[PDB]
């Protein structure tokens, strides 16, 4: 028992982290097979990040403009033999295939999904933590200068799913990056200019999962016979900055295990959003929306 | 910017996870140099875990009673050549040194310290998370049956400090294990009996660190001219289930960087413990005491003008 924010073991990803340098800019990259992926702003001098012309910056480069170093494990300088730009990423081709390339996929996560982040600096992994893609397609992580190129991933059945490459900090504690097709989460542009973030929302399905976790951890004071139907709840959610509830098998597994219906949990959300009134749930006095149904299922007795 | 619960990258520890089998019991273990460590209850049949006689169970074993296997990552061919019982651990000697042994040391953490946990099942690393040793020498983790042998560690300056090997669940969301000298944190026994946990306390120095992190993340509404001296605060803490505040260089770094004194933060704790008055700090409505001053400095300290 217990419920904690849990990340996927990072070793398979650590074996793929490299450092990339272009002029005076250095950041992290991901080395899979003969490819190294990194943010394209490595091409932009630090004092020109306000409105770069990446097409023009790309034309001025050659393969010799990029230096790649494997810093951890068996150290090696990897020779760049080709380069191209894919959205907000550079795709470098190196002469050596990573001998520790894991089985992997590239996926783009949807708002409400969780993933692990391996924070890196100068091609050295320094920390692991878990985030959720917010309703406005940002993440609430912990990143400092030099973290660009840090990798977000999940793991299942021995396969690493690479979902994020860190690109920038939008505002305090708010970050974004790209999927490995080079598309930025939230369509933010990789430039220093002020960019508006859309309004965020509480992820209903995740709050429901968390309330089921609370019941399975002996906290059930908030469960009442009271029900709110999904259609009615969804009309309320549209006015109270909550997401629409759409049923899933993972939630149905928790409803069946606990004997508490989804409609009872939706009624609990409405009551708890008005206030907890001097009470706590799993030590919290506010709703938690960053655990997914699958994340909760992983931490409950089978 | 931002402040999140951060764990040390786990790869160096993942390379050391093995499985040990004795009879019908298979547990996770840790392979370092020519040694494999695992919980001593591997010697106990599953239906006899209530109150085992470990001295009697040990006498019935030989080196051939134990099998060590590594079916994940780089596989290995291991033979047990010696065995002994060290507190609540079995210490096996194997014929092959782990070729991926990191530079390491063994340490016992004190209450208030944080560490990373690599949760393992069936010899497979499954999850990473960070805990703090509570005032009552328990941890508040997330573990299910089969997680014994899971490893707690820290990393700094290229050295892995191995601090914990998981053993048991004391009560809901409350766990304990041993350091690698085989001593159980909190002196709990590896038997299925009712065992009383001492009362916990909020770790003051960690709450102070968190409040400095909040200031460095733009949250400062709770800072007032009000101060509470350390001696006065400590007398209050003895009555309100908070730990004594003892000054440290890591906290002084945060006081200097923010210009907010420790005494202002101790006054904020007293006020916030009475209640947050409908406001939040870093998204929370309750005090956070599981980030140490050094953990905060990793996420917030930058260049300092001298
Ligand atoms: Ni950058
Ligand atoms: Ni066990």
């Amino acid at each position: 028992s217990g419920l904690v924010k849990m990340s996927a073991p990072s070793g398979a990803v650590e074996n793929c982290i490299v450092q990339v340098t272009c002029g005076s800019m250095t950041l992290n990259g991901l080395w899979l097979d003969n490819t190294v992926w990194c943010p394209r702003h490595i091409m932009c001098p630090a004092d020109q990040l306000t409105d770069p012309n990446y097409d023009a910056l790309l034309i001025s480069k050659t393969n010799h403009s990029f230096i790649v170093q494997k810093h951890i494990g068996a150290q090696a300088n990897l020779r760049v033999v080709a380069h191209s730009m894919v959205g907000v990423l550079l795709k470098l081709t190196v002469d050596v295939a990573n001998p520790s390339t894991p089985a992997y996929t590239f996926s783009t996560v949807k708002p409400g999904a969780s993933f692990s982040v391996l924070a890196c600096y100068n091609g050295k992994p320094t920390g692991v933590f878990t985030v959720n893609l917010r309703h406005n397609s940002t993440i609430k992580g912990s990143f400092l200068c030099g973290s660009c190129g840090s990798v977000g991933y999940t793991e299942n059945g021995g396969v690493i799913n690479f979902v994020y490459m860190h690109q920038m900090e939008l505002s305090n504690g708010t970050h974004t990056g790209s999927s490995f097709d080079g598309v930025m989460y939230g369509a933010f542009e990789d430039k220093q200019t002020h960019q508006l973030q859309l309004t965020d929302k509480y992820c209903t399905i995740n709050v429901v999962a968390w309330l089921y976790a609370a019941v399975l951890n002996g906290c059930k004071w908030f469960v009442k016979p009271t029900r709110v139907g999904i259609v009615t709840y969804n009309e309320w959610a549209l006015s109270n900055q909550f997401t629409e509830f759409v049923g899933t098998q993972s939630i149905d597994m928790l409803a069946h295990r606990t004997g508490v219906s989804v409609e009872q949990m939706l009624a609990a959300i409405q009551s708890l959003h008005a206030g907890f009134q001097g009470k706590t749930i799993l030590g919290q006095s506010t709703l938690e929306d960053e655990f997914t149904p699958d994340d909760v299922n992983m931490q409950v007795m089978g």
